[PDB]
């Protein structure tokens, strides 16, 4: 990283308090920017899910890993849920998405209610796997929410088969009165559904797939038991990358993790953290990991510096443990606080691979969490952390953990009425970075980190 | 009807404008009242339920009619839903209710609403119609909207066989954590529910039955279209009475149609309205009519009084009209404007066999009507009126009807939180009216308009 | 009129003390009733606009004419605008509306006002006189308020003939976007408009026409200064009914106008007013006036009433009134205190033969005044009253006579948001006192006046 002359601040700078100066740039157009990632993960654009029950779920993995990004499972899910995760994510179509599918004997308040489960805005009604009618939140508004599915459905909707182009689905889409298209198998079944939406991004951005051609997803392990035999059956249900994650990544116990896990040889690259320090870094690459996750208490007024005042500012932190990673070919991902585009545009000048994000994707349609509304009837959904998930381990001994135990806590995620979606976030985001390469110069990733000029600023 | 010397008021009275003045009594105790009533409607408590769609629902029909009143079904109702409705009121038992049946695959979204149905505050789970468990608010308080039935279910509750003395199933729910005994049939089968409450009344009201023994259940015609076909059609699904109802009861077009359903002969009781003048009741008993319902605008700011200054005050209508009822040997219903247990009393004791009660149980949990929840979470239910289904009868002729139609009001009848259910009402209503009697000193209805002293009070 | 058995009060009555009892009848639907009046007033309902400056407009003539009614213009209007007045309402068509007229010069700000000087709810472009576009509220919504009409006006709309089939426009509008169809000369130029609803109208109210066919309209005169030539200005302007108006009828400066506009034998019926006495009612027919206007202080709160004491509760008056010009083969005008379609009804079963409103009028897009919206952004128009301009007469004479003078009250009448105009309230007017000849048994008003039996209610 390259600062303006001068600009060596007495202090650490977090996301706030640098700036990127524009560059002599060539790029002309956000769409001659690769944003492709160079670590191994398989992502197209540097966005990869935080590994929280509430963010990674599998509604989330299957919608972020077409659009680019990847999807990490939080840890010390069940092995079987993890393979029905795994099986559902790798029989996804990388274009056509997985509709809400309604019976004609369903309710219609169950039927108004699973509606906010994906941002289509209508649900496809099936009879034995074919597709029968649509329902939109405008039939179950003022309805009986106990008359059926079947009162209030419509009976006629824009079909076309799996495979056509998704400019003749736009086309299609253009003077429907219901902008779905219900994508349907040659024997009639239903195949999902694509949306004058979802046909553009389809066209703009590349899904991450696995060698098999199948949508990617990761899976984290917490450094607690046997966490060799965890990380296979991880490996074994279908991951395409593993995320050793703790609270304090440079600890011998860590250490240990990465030792057992890289031994075994799975093949898959091996993400360890967390540590903000060049050290860390580098004893956690040595130790067996691939790609270094960086972030320890980012925030000054957070649960981890409130209680301890351990911690780093994310953006000095990523400055100095990208560089570390750099020298021993490693990858560095910045993980914690980010709240807008910018966040992300900076993590990647400073030098990280990919950017993870997770109780911003909290506030979606395609977040595990139930749809909430507080008294002014604003749509939001609760984000909550791992706690005790992250952290290294009678019934004396059970209240003597609760006792010092990191409490849970709960924030809400306000959804934006337009765009609820986890896709207009995705394009909200990659729109920022994308301007960011052109004000730089940078044509990919690796040049936005090469071209890029820093300075900082004060409080105003 | 005896008033108190001088009280001879230039105007006619309301409810509001009499009060009952005490006698020498010999009757103890509100339970050596005999509520029952002389109208050939069967019921042991003078409660009709009236004939309005946000009202006269099938779980009401159930509900009250085991309690000893009836419902009137209303008018235009499909013969179709009529005969399901009659089929399952008739085959109700006479002690044990219909709970809240849940599947082990419904959803806890499902599960939640499913319970306001019913004043019974917990749902029956089934398998193959067999119960396995229960399911109450508090099991669903938390949980995941989408979550199944099979994951809060309470496996363990009071299992006695229908039939059990409805004192003894009292006892075993003495330290039950949940109010409520889950009744089975002799070969396991769900055969229903009964709560402490329920066993009570019990053995406080009689059941109106037929000479079948099943549940007395009315239904009401128009006197548009082909009467005699319609109120034909009824007594063949199962009806035990028909009333020939309609906004203006003096008029040409409804003693044609007594005439014509009387000469029909199908031996049930004929109910005819309105009136609110002994001419009008006179004429409408010799036209074939058994009873006579009295009501056309109580309210003196209401619809009908609003827009016609048609109406008269209930108390001195019913008065008038019960005194020329009783010379044809014809009886007469009090209609409308009943708010307070009080309204029941001073129509009975104005001569009237029976009370129709209407928009009051509207706030019920055995109404149609959704429960809906304002900003302070308070629960209630809406009321609205028949509108053009009482009145007398091509997108022009539509046109020209409505301009000039009844709008249809609504209004908001609250739930009480602690007894929203419509027994908690019957439990109200005949408390006062069983209290009325002894203090006029009378065991039974036909002793109550014969022994009560009025009087005529001002505003103050 | 007839009461019931002991209602005789010791109090006169209002239109809120009594109520009409429904007797036989025979007539089946409301449109079956014939509202036309009898007191040689041309009227095909029995409503009458008030000659006040607040509501006797242009627009409020020809609106009220065309549905049957008749306003009487306010007094003291200069003889110029009179005559332009009355050849607007006499040059107007029997079925097809005037609607807003815009040039394609006029700014986005004026047609946004004057859209809500009708009830079309769309403004007319026209060129040289021929329509070529339409403009709505819509057309107008977040457009620069200078721009012009050609920017806005969407160029394709309803076109029929004048003359054509009212039902035919009717089905012609079913699926238009607009609900407004232009109706056109031979020539190509604007003949005016015609709505949906309006199309309906057409229908059910009969036009109050003069012998020539044209449209009625009447005109007021004070009793100050030449009574004589200013009545026979009126009458020679093109009025077809004449109002000698004054706050106090029965003084003897009221008695000479009349004697000086009958001698002029102008062959038109002349109403005066006011009185509430039987005396009063007496000496103005004698005096040579035709019907009578009742309306002295109706109300117990209001100015005069508080102010002098001196009044009489409406219906008593309009009672006494009325018998006591049917004796002298005159008729009797009620006026004053109309709120409801009640209060329209009570009137005539007093003896009415027509009833006039003032205020109540004044809260429609027809009413002179400008539409003016609240802090709620709610509907409103301000009425007030004649006050000088209803009593009997140097600057320092001025204010002398201002010292003592009755002062300008000024009330808020709001728009109801959906029913905004002056026809809307007459289709509520007609549809109750259509429902209370049902009630009552009579086809027409004279049966009203006679069938009709009254009683009395207390304050309950
Ligand atoms: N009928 C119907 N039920 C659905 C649908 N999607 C989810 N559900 C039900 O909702 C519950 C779980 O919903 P999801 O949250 O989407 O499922 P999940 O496997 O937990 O996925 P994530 O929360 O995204 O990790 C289960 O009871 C499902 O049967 C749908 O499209 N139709
Ligand atoms: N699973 C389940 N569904 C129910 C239950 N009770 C009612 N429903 C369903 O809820 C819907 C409407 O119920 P109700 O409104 O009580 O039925 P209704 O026949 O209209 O009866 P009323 O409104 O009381 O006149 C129907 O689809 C019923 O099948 C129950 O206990 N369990
Ligand atoms: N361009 C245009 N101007 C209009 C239109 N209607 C009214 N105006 C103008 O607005 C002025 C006031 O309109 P009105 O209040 O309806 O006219 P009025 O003669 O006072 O009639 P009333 O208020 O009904 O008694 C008129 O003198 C015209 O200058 C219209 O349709 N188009
Ligand atoms: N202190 C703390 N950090 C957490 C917890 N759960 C997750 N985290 C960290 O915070 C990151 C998410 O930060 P966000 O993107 O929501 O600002 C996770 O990827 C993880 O590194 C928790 O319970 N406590
Ligand atoms: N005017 C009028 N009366 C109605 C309407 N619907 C029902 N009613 C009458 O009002 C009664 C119910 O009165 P409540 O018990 O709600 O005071 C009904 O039994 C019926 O007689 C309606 O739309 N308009
Ligand atoms: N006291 C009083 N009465 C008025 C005034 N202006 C009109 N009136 C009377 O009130 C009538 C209108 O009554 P409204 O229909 O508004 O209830 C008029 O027809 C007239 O008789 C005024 O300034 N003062």
């Amino acid at each position: 990283v390259r600062f303006l002359d001068g600009h060596t601040p007495a202090y650490d700078l977090t996301y706030n308090d640098v700036f990127v100066v524009p560059g002599r740039s060539d790029v002309a157009s956000r769409f001659d920017v690769d944003l492709s990632t160079v670590d191994g993960s398989g992502t197209t654009i540097p966005v990869v899910v935080a590994n929280m029950t509430a963010v990674a779920g599998r509604r989330m993995a299957e919608t972020v890993a077409r659009r680019g990004g990847i999807v990490v499972l939080p840890q010390d899910l069940p092995i079987t849920a993890v393979s029905e995760t795994v099986d559902f994510v790798k029989s996804r179509d990388l274009v056509v998405d997985t509709p809400v599918t309604l019976s004609p004997e369903d309710s219609v308040s169950d039927a108004n209610a699973l509606l906010h489960k994906r941002a289509h805005g209508a649900a496809v009604v099936v009879f034995e796997g074919r597709p029968i009618g649509l329902v939109t939140e405008a039939n179950c508004a003022g309805v009986d929410r106990f008359a059926r599915v079947r009162d209030i459905a419509l009976s006629d909707f824009v079909t076309a088969p799996v495979g056509t182009d998704p400019r003749e689905v736009f086309d299609l889409l253009e003077h429907a009165p219901i902008d779905v298209a219900v994508m349907t198998a040659p024997d009639g079944t239903l195949a999902g559904v694509l949306t004058r939406t979802g046909a553009i991004r389809a066209g703009i951005y590349t899904p991450a797939v696995d060698a098999k051609g199948r949508l990617r997803i990761a899976a984290a392990v917490g450094i607690n038991g046997d966490v060799g035999a965890k990380a296979q059956a991880l490996a074994e249900a279908g991951a395409d990358l593993l995320v050793i994650d703790t609270a304090h990544g440079h600890q011998a116990k860590m250490l240990d993790a990465i030792k057992a896990v890289a031994s075994l040889d799975l093949g898959l690259p091996l993400v360890a953290g967390n540590v903000v320090s060049a050290e860390g870094t580098r004893d956690l690459i040595e130790a067996g990991a691939s790609i270094v996750k960086v972030g320890v208490g980012p925030g000054a007024m957070c649960t981890t510096r409130m209680m301890t005042g351990v911690g780093r500012p994310q953006f000095s932190a990523v400055v100095e443990c990208a560089a570390a990673a750099r020298q021993l070919g490693g990858h560095v991902w910045a993980d914690g606080g980010v709240r807008h585009p910018r966040d992300v545009a900076l993590a990647l000048a400073a030098g990280a691979s990919n950017v993870m994000i997770g109780s911003w994707f909290a506030g979606t349609y395609e977040s595990p969490g139930d749809l909430l509304f507080d008294r002014d009837d604003r749509p939001y959904k609760e984000s909550y952390g791992m706690a005790s998930k992250r952290a290294v381990a009678s019934s004396f001994d059970r209240a003597r953990k609760g006792l010092f135990e990191e409490g849970i806590s709960t924030s809400r995620m306000s959804l934006d009425p337009a765009r609820g979606g986890v896709e207009d976030l995705l394009d909200h985001i990659t729109s920022g970075v994308r301007s960011t390469c052109t004000y730089v110069g940078a044509a990919n990733l690796p040049e936005l980190h090469e071209k890029v000029v820093l300075g900082v600023q004060s409080a105003a």
